[PDB]
């Protein structure tokens, strides 16, 4: 099965575009954030540790996140012709371990938004839906961690030759036209 990585800053639009891909193309959307949140909601001790980390806007350890992604991919293996890995990898080492333990991606959709745009989007969502990490201080930390840890992922996969940059400043449907062009070109 094809493995597509979807990487971009917090609030850039990764989840939105992934849900569009699912509806049009039928790939399996796995979200690292949603997996981690599902553990938090289980009430486990592990979930309590993850909630603490996520609330602070820091990165969860690679071992826990990659486990859960692998767990989810195995659970869907029967029925998936492709996977969208949304929000993983977030550092170069995550990408390398994923390739060692699972397989190589065929495409990286780089969901590119401006920093100010991301702040605005996450503040709006936080005011609405109240996700715990959508508060101003945590937003700032998430964005700074993205620039520091995650942009080198984009460089790594530029070196591999598989990055397609998606202008996520446009309206949702215009972003998805770019996304669709990239996927149709595989
Ligand atoms: N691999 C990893 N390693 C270690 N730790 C990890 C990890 N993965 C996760 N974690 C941990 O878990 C935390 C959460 O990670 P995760 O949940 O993956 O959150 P994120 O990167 O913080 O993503 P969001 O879901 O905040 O953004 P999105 O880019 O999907 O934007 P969306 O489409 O929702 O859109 C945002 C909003 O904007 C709107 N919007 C989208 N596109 C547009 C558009 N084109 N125009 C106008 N509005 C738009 C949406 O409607 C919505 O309101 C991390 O901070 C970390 O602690």
């Amino acid at each position: 099965a094809k493995i597509i990585f979807v990487v971009g800053g917090p609030g850039s639009g990764k989840g939105t575009q992934c849900e569009k891909i699912v509806a049009k193309y039928g790939y399996t959307h796995l979200s690292s954030g949603d997996l981690l949140r599902a553990e938090v909601s289980s009430g486990s001790e592990r979930g309590k540790q993850l909630q603490a980390i996520m609330q602070k806007g820091e990165l969860v350890p690679l071992d826990t996140v990659l486990d859960m992604i692998k767990d989810a991919m195995i659970a869907k293996a029967d029925v998936s012709k492709g996977y969208l890995i949304d929000g993983y990898p977030r550092e170069v080492k995550q990408g390398e371990e994923f390739e060692k333990k699972i397989g190589k991606p065929c495409l990286l959709l780089y969901i590119d938004a401006k920093g100010e745009t991301m702040v605005k989007r996450l503040m709006k969502r936080g005011e609405t839906s109240g996700r715990a990490d959508d508060n101003e201080e945590t937003i700032k930390k998430r964005l700074d961690l993205y620039y520091k840890a995650t942009e080198p992922v984009i460089a790594f996969y530029e070196g591999r030759g598989i990055v397609r940059k998606i202008d996520s400043e446009l309206p949702v449907d215009e972003v998805f036209k770019q996304v669709s062009t990239a996927i149709d070109a595989l």
